[PDB]
């Protein structure tokens, strides 16, 4: 053997965590069927999402704030999306224009 071991890694910190958050943020991608704003629901004919095992069919997904993806992006351009399961309520967590 070969003594003088060289500490090259070490802490010098002492914290501790417990946590791993598994709701991830379920994205698919579509085609902007319609956008509500005065009923705050997105309508996107969106593709088959294996995520949630929804096939290629419409749905309204309500949206928190017409962001100016939102309201820039409408009825024929193809976006993709996130979203959350809350009970039957799809949740918009997020929309981009996938092509610019």
């Amino acid at each position: 053997g070969a003594m003088g071991m060289l500490k090259h890694i070490s802490h010098g910190d002492m914290n501790a965590a417990s946590d791993a958050s598994v709701q991830q943020v379920i994205k698919g991608t579509g085609i902007v069927k319609d956008i509500d704003m005065n009923s705050k629901k997105i309508t996107i004919s969106h593709e088959a999402i294996p995520a949630v095992g929804w096939p290629a069919m419409t749905m309204r997904f309500t949206f928190v704030n017409a962001d100016d993806a939102i309201n820039a992006l409408k009825t024929g351009n193809h976006v993709d999306f996130s979203f959350i399961q809350q009970g039957n309520i799809s949740l918009l967590k997020s929309i981009n224009v996938t092509q610019s």
